[PDB]
RNA sequence: GUGAUGUCACGGAACCUUUGUUGUCUUCGACAUGGGUAA
RNA sequence: UACCCAUGUCGAAGACAACAAAG
């Protein structure tokens, strides 16, 4: 006789579920199992499989109901209905049977004895306990009994740590499964109640069910009545096929960044010319096309679906890369004033190192655990007493724990669901100034401005909230709620807003019953009614305590460009650039606004370095200290791995919205003087200049106790003063003038910290002498042959501190132009044009200036020559090659079926193919033409010519014989000649012998006559014996070498041979096998057959080759193997053939190697080869072809002169001063600013604006040719030296349209430049910042700058044609004696120069000849002295002046034997004239 | 799928430390092609 | 198997090297 009451539990928060465990561990000795006794449980349908279902025990529900009953009986003085309850019986004989025992105190409401063990009737409380089944609680299950694969199908495990209060660092953690109430809100069950129980027991059960507010860690209401995989495979296959796997990770991070929107697919960058040949997105179908067809797929039209697709694809690519009781309700919103980071790692998401916590539907989550932890920390801070409570046991009774036992906080989420942003973070090596090994990672960051609903309920005996809670909530109201991790980088600062508080008296019977009836107004509907009763504001704490953190505002003025780089954003950005500045997102509504900001991590690192460089502990600078378990200044101010820091830097944002500009850079090879291979690049920094300085303003929070301390204030003041003196540039690429701090100023410190922030020798006369003759013509560039000794002895000083005896400061110099100067703005190529590229001068904010990178390059090139050093930029991997001449050792051969052997054909013959004397093309198969199948062709090696008259009147070896005349036709005689006493009889046709045929004109058929026969070399083969000469043909089997009609001459202007062509010029045929000879270059003798044609693309073609080859007499016994060196040389030859700008525009006239893009040597190939012993030296595909050098170009140079590899071989003085990849340089080159209004070379069109200038056209600036200075493969030829262009006044001649060498004209072209030049007399002032420079280093830098009276520099564009001669005068030197004191060093300059020259004497005692050579290359022409300098022309027939061209110079003056000495002796003429 | 006269698990901040940075003159002249002739 | 040269056009580089998380 029982009745069933059905119950339902609805969860308002994600609830906690336990990990499944077998019955062997379900005991009292397992910590993990007993920890989850208050959580939901997971069942197994079978023990082996994880397929199961979540359930809630009836025991947990019963315990919660009993606790609520205790509370209700306490609030009603033990009275339920008209009966009084007993104090309750909680006393068990067998303590062991109880899995757990109560460790909280039991509420007490009466002094009576508990009910008797055996009694006729029991109080309602005892009936509810179960002493009077009577009331049985059944397990609650999901409705419908659904099955799930496993716990991870319904929930995700999360880590919850425990943080020490004093240190701020965690020391332990535990995990639990969180199941979202959105997916699984309701659990249903039943309670079986016996009919004999009293009505008061049922009333108490109902009241306790309605009073139970939490269960399984969540607030609850109890009521009783393929494509991504395929895309990844395709992308990986495309990368594998094209050998572009090194771009995989960059493609994994970029594609992942596409998860924000599919619109980014159309916004992907293109090539530099606007075409779809981007080096990343057009690798292939292409990757861009794959992403395009994935974007508009019907499946991925939803934003969430596209985000999931992008995340899965990025992950796949990354893996490929490897009594009195009151309740106060406070409702408001927590708003993020900074980015925040609640850490939670997904094990299946390995692409991001640091991740934020999200809901299953990708909403940002403000967890309840973090809010409780922050509340406890803030209360402990308020009380100034840490809670020394250990886990487990009876509850702690401190002031904090008492407050926390009445506190309930709702877990919160946000409507905003955009994916988090990814930030790059690194750690710098203090000694090298570069990044440390392995210190590169990325962090997920949630945007600022996200709003979370916030509800806090406090249940306690006080009238309202305690004073501690009031003060903590007022701290949070002032925006000092630091909730999340990564606080030192200014993350996780919230402000509580729209706060309302209301107290409900649960002691009142009416209020208690109202609370019970409405379930405490904790559900979504109940909160709506409750919030109407809430009153705005917060209680004012009587004993209010000030917040522990104080805000200090920083304002930085930088008169220079700035960049905080982000390469992935650039890889995705619409405008193709190598790197772009960092941009963050802030949340507005459901949208994200991107803004440019200086990362808080970078500013924190710079400030920390500034503090550490000037301070040292116990004789050791703070940087060198291990910073483990120490009390040093750096750990006190900034924290360490042991404890949290007392300072927190926020992101500094730039005022206004400065849009970034694009600066191009190219590395200049020190040998060739031109662009180094692959070293062309872009940068997109924020533009800054003295005209419009960047203003970077932000805040950082410092703890009050530090701001009170005098020593910390003094340390921060000295560091910020050194930053204020420009000692610490912000951002990257400061070596080229970026991010120079003009001024720093802090506010809000009450002046505690800011109180600390507050004749040059004449150029020496030169000794250099250069004699110039007006007749002589000199070369544009010469080479300084360097001294063999490059000093690697010194070790580079670290950037960790300033050193005694070393000089730090700034050099202000005046750079003067002595000739026109050209520095182009290459972002736009149409400044002087309405194609022919035309560049404006370099201007920043419409101010003419020289970027620091060009000045740095020029000064570094001079410095590498003053002190002998390595060639810092040099393409060592280049392989030189030359063309053969018509002058033997190459022999025919066929590559065997193995592929590692080539046999040797004994003989070759010329088989006419493209003339009208045979039908070989018709009577040969494709396989025979290709050389696959052997063919039988008659060959003749000697033809016979005869004279009727005995040799006279003009052979040297003739055999006389009897000619029997057969016939005469076509004007040519025909007779069978029998000679060698009848041994050899052959039929031959004969041309009329001049002055001889007339004597014997009489034609007798069957005659006998006297003749003399000679043999001539006629090495030709035909498949069928020709009818004219059916004698002396030997049938031989061999292979046909057919490379096509390759020997061709293509001219824009009509050549002599094609001009005399009679008829109409035919079209170029598509099939190269149909090409037939149409004319003869020597028509008189019917030789040199030629095929002439004309086309629009290539103008006139003249193909003079009519014979293919026939390889016969193969030597199968003889073979030669192919070394890998020969194979790589042949591959280089093939790539040079295929990558040929000057190739003929018709592929029919190209060889089979070039017209069919032969990428490798394969089996069956017929080639020429030269060999040594049993291995092949060189292989060529045609008769006259390319010769490839065996060694790299860098081998032609001494190893001491090669670029330093770091990993410290050591460092040269110039590499030491300017830095390498592993060592940061100690010099920073700022932008030179033009002092006055510019005197220009050419005034522009409009006289209204005088600052702008007019166009001028340079001649063709062509690629430097290393093969000229290096005449060939001989080891005698070396790298002559470092190229330095001489000073000359060809700019005057080329100011008109006069070519430098010729002067005929300079017409526009699609391959030349137009520029505006700063005429001579322009004055710039610039500053070079240096740190830790020796005396001789400063002296030699000054010498490199000033040079001597009579010298100059060359800077900018078109140095060969007289442009860019500039001079530098050192104006002033400021030296950093101390952080507070600076003194001038103009009196110390002579000592600097003397010590530098003494160091030069030490290094090179009397071998300073290079200096003089450099000096002669730096010598500037005196008055009444104008040398003439120009490159030669191709040939003398192209030069009106009559000077010898390159073809006439390679033999003669600049012959291979003496070209190097001519080019290594400065100012050496190449034309006497 | 929990036992039952005793479960503070709202008893526990995934927390602390790290500079997207180092190096690079928007520069610049001789090369490309393969045969033809031996009346 | 031994000589002989003939033709006059043409852009190149477009990022590279390193770190890809540790304590
Ligand atoms: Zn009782
Ligand atoms: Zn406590
Ligand atoms: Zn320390
Ligand atoms: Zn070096």
């Amino acid at each position: 006789m029982t009745t069933t009451m059905k119950i339902s539990i609805e969860f308002l928060e994600p609830f906690r579920m336990t990990k499944w465990q077998e019955s062997t561990r379900r005991n009292k000795n397992n910590k993990e199992f007993v920890r989850g006794q208050a959580f939901a449980r997971w069942h197994r349908n079978k023990k082996d499989n994880t397929k199961g279902r979540p359930y809630i025990t009836g025991t947990l529900l019963r315990s919660a109901v009993i606790r609520s009953a205790e509370n209700l009986l306490t609030l009603s003085d033990g009275k339920i209905s008209e009966k009084t309850c007993c104090p309750g019986k909680f006393d068990t004989e067998d303590k062991d049977r109880l899995l757990q025992l109560r460790q909280r105190s039991t509420l007490r409401w009466t002094d009576k004895n508990p009910c008797p063990d055996n009694a006729e009737t029991y109080c309602p409380f005892c009936e509810l306990l179960g002493r009077s089944f009577r009331i049985h609680f059944g397990n609650l299950s999901l409705p419908g009994k659904p099955d799930f694969d496993g716990p991870k199908a319904i929930g995700s495990q999360r880590v919850l740590n425990r943080v020490d209060f004093k240190s701020g660092k965690a020391h332990d953690f535990f995990k639990a499964y969180e199941v979202d109430h959105t997916r699984f809100p309701r659990f249903e069950g039943e309670i079986t109640i016996d009919n004999k129980v009293s009505a008061e027991a049922r009333k108490l059960l109902c009241d306790s069910l309605k009073f139970t507010d939490r269960l399984c860690g969540a607030l609850c209401v109890i009521r009783f009545d393929n494509l991504a995989e395929k895309t990844a495979e395709q992308i990986i296959s495309i990368l594998d096929d094209n050998k572009k796997t090194e771009y995989t990770r960059l493609l994994a991070d970029a594609i992942r960044s596409l998860r924000r929107s599919s619109k980014l697919v159309a916004g992907l960058p293109k090539d530099h010319d606007g075409k779809d040949d981007h080096y990343l997105w057009d690798i292939g179908v292409t990757i861009r096309q794959i992403l395009t067809t994935s974007a508009d797929t019907k499946e991925l039209k939803n934003a969430g679906k596209w985000r999931e697709f992008c995340e899965k694809l990025g992950e796949a690519l990354y893996l490929k890369s490897k009594s009195v009781l009151k309740e106060t309700v406070v409702c408001g919103e927590l708003v993020a004033k900074t980015p925040f980071f609640f850490g939670a790692i997904d094990e299946d998401a390995k692409q991001t190192a640091l991740q934020v916590l999200l809901t299953p539907d990708n909403k940002y989550r403000l967890p309840r655990s973090a809010v409780r932890g922050i509340l406890r920390r803030d209360l402990q801070t308020y009380f100034d007493s840490p809670c020394n409570a250990e886990l487990g046991g009876r509850p702690c009774m401190c002031k904090t724990c008492r407050i926390m036992r009445g506190i309930t906080v709702m877990d919160a989420r946000s409507e905003y669901n955009a994916p988090p942003e990814i930030r790059h973070r690194t750690r710098i090596n203090p000694f090298t100034g570069t990044v440390a090994e392995g210190a590169l990672f990325n962090m997920e960051v949630a945007p600022e401005g996200i709003v979370f609903p916030f509800q806090l309920r406090y249940r306690g005996s006080e009238d309202g909230l305690p004073d501690a809670l009031k003060t903590v909530l007022k701290w949070w109201a002032e925006g000092q709620a630091f909730m999340s991790g990564a606080a030192s980088t200014g993350k996780g600062r919230f402000r509580m807003e729209n706060a309302k508080y209301e107290t409900l008296d649960l002691s009142d019977e009416n209020q208690r019953n109202d609370y019970l009836k409405n379930w405490g107004w904790r559900d979504e509907k109940g909160l709506e009614e409750l919030k109407k009763r809430l009153n705005s504001g917060l209680p004012e704490p009587g004993n209010y305590r000030d917040p522990k953190w104080h805000e200090i505002n920083v304002s930085i003025e930088m008169a220079s460009p700035f960049i905080n780089g982000d390469p992935i954003r650039a890889a995705v950005d619409k405008r193709g650039t190598a790197v772009v500045t960092f941009v963050k997102y802030k949340a507005e509504g459901e949208e994200a606004k991107p803004v440019c900001a200086y990362k808080a991590e970078s500013f924190r690192g710079v400030i920390r370095s500034a503090v550490a460089r000037i301070h040292m502990e116990d004789g050791v600078p703070l940087t060198e200290l291990t910073h483990s378990d120490c009390e040093c200044l750096l750990c006190q101010i900034f924290g360490s791995e042991y404890e949290a820091g007392k300072i927190r830097f926020e992101d500094l944002v730039f005022e206004s919205d400065p849009e970034p500009v694009t600066f191009d850079h190219v590395a200049i090879d020190r040998f060739t003087g031109g662009a180094a291979a692959k070293k062309k690049f872009d940068d997109s920094p924020l533009p800054g200049s003295p005209a419009r300085p960047l203003m970077l303003k932000g805040s950082f929070w410092i703890r009050r106790d530090v701001l009170e301390d005098e020593e910390y204030c003094k340390a921060l003041g000295k560091a910020l003063a050194d930053v204020n003196n420009g000692l610490y540039p912000l951002g990257g690429k400061s070596a080229i003038g970026y991010g120079q701090v003009k001024s720093l100023g802090i506010k809000g410190d009450d002046k505690r910290i800011s109180r600390l922030m507050n004749a040059v020798p004449e150029k020496p006369k030169t000794d250099a002498e250069v004699r110039i003759e007006a007749e002589k013509v000199y070369y544009p560039h010469y080479f300084v042959e360097p001294h063999k000794k490059v000093e690697r002895e010194e070790k580079p000083c670290g950037h960790q501190k300033f050193h005694e005896g070393r000089l730090t400061g700034k050099i202000r110099c005046k750079l003067i132009t002595k000739t026109p100067l050209i520095v182009p703005d290459t972002s736009n190529d149409d400044f002087f044009r309405p194609y022919h590229k035309s560049y404006a001068f370099f201007r920043l904010h419409k101010q003419i200036m020289i970027p620091g990178s060009e000045l740095r390059g020029m000064v570094s090139s001079v410095y590498e020559t003053v002190t002998n050093s390595c060639f810092r930029i040099f393409d060592e991997t280049k392989r030189l090659s030359w063309r053969m001449d018509a002058d033997q050792d190459f022999l025919p051969g066929r590559v065997t079926a193995d592929g590692k052997h080539i046999q040797k054909f004994s003989e070759t013959a010329r088989v006419p193919f493209y003339d009208k004397t045979q039908k070989h093309f018709d009577i040969l198969d494709e396989q025979e033409i290709a050389g696959e199948k052997p063919v039988r062709m008659w060959v003749k090696r000697f033809i016979k010519r005869l004279s009727l008259v005995d040799p006279a009147k003009h052979w040297k070896r003739r055999k006389e014989g009897i000619a029997t005349f057969i016939e005469q036709k076509n004007g040519s005689y025909y007779f069978n000649v029998v000679t060698n006493n009848g041994c050899t009889s052959f039929h031959l046709w004969h041309k009329p012998d001049n002055f001889d045929q007339e004597k014997l004109e009489g034609i007798q058929n069957g005659e006998k006559l006297d003749c003399w026969v000679r043999d001539s070399r006629y090495q030709k083969a035909f498949q069928e014996i020709p009818e004219n000469d059916p004698d002396g043909w030997e049938c031989k089997e061999g292979y046909l070498h057919v490379v096509g009609p390759s020997k061709v001459e293509f001219s824009d202007k009509k050549g002599d041979v094609i001009n005399n062509f009679q008829g109409t010029l035919p079209s170029v045929p598509n099939d190269w096998k149909t090409i037939r000879t149409n004319d003869f270059k020597n028509r008189k003798r019917k030789n040199e057959p030629v095929f002439c044609c004309e086309d629009d693309k290539g103008n006139y073609y003249t193909m003079a080759k009519y014979c293919e080859t026939f390889f016969f007499d193969l030597k199968e016994n003889e073979e030669y193997e192919i070394p890998e060196k020969a194979r790589i040389k042949y591959k280089e030859l093939l790539r040079v053939y295929n990558n040929n700008p000057q190739a003929v525009p018709e592929s029919v006239f190209q060889s089979r190697v070039a017209r069919e893009n032969v990428e490798k040597l394969k089996s069956g190939d017929l080639v020429y080869f030269k060999h040594n012993e049993k291995y092949v030296e060189d292989i060529v595909p045609v008769r006259i072809s390319r010769t490839v050098d065996d060694r790299m170009i860098g081998k032609r140079m001494s190893a001491d002169l090669r670029p330093c590899h770091g990993d410290w071989k050591g460092l040269c003085p110039a590499c030491r001063l300017f830095g390498t990849g592993s060592y940061k340089g100690r010099v920073r080159f700022g932008f030179a600013s033009l002092e006055n209004d510019p005197e220009w070379l050419i005034p522009g069109k409009n006289p209204g604006d005088p600052f702008h200038g007019g166009p001028v056209m340079l001649s063709l600036l062509e690629r430097p040719r290393p093969t000229w200075s290096i005449p060939g493969s001989d080891n005698k030829f070396k790298v002559p030296g470092r190229k330095f262009y001489v000073h000359h006044h060809a700019w005057k001649t080329i100011k008109d349209g006069n070519h430098p060498t010729t002067g005929k004209a300079i017409e526009q072209s699609p391959n030349n430049r137009t520029v505006e030049a700063l005429a001579g007399g322009n004055s710039f002032s610039f500053e070079i910042a240096f740190e830790n420079l020796k005396e001789w280093e400063l002296g030699l830098l000054i010498h490199s700058l000033q040079l001597e009276k009579g010298l100059a520099h060359k800077l900018g564009m078109a140095k060969s044609m007289g442009f860019g001669s500039v001079e530098i005068d050192v104006e002033s030197v400021r030296l950093r004696k101390d952080w507070k004191q600076w003194r001038n060093g103009n009196s110390e300059i002579p000592n600097w120069l003397g010590k530098g020259f003494a160091k030069l004497k030490e290094w090179f005692r009397d071998e300073l000849d290079f200096i003089e050579n450099l000096k002669k290359l730096l010598w500037f022409p005196e008055g009444d002295q104008a040398p003439r300098v120009c490159y030669p022309m191709l040939r003398k027939k192209d030069d009106p002046n009559g000077n010898s061209g390159y073809e006439e110079l390679k033999d003669g003056e600049f012959k291979k034997e003496d070209r190097q000495k001519k080019l290594t002796t400065p100012w050496t003429p190449w034309a006497s004239s």
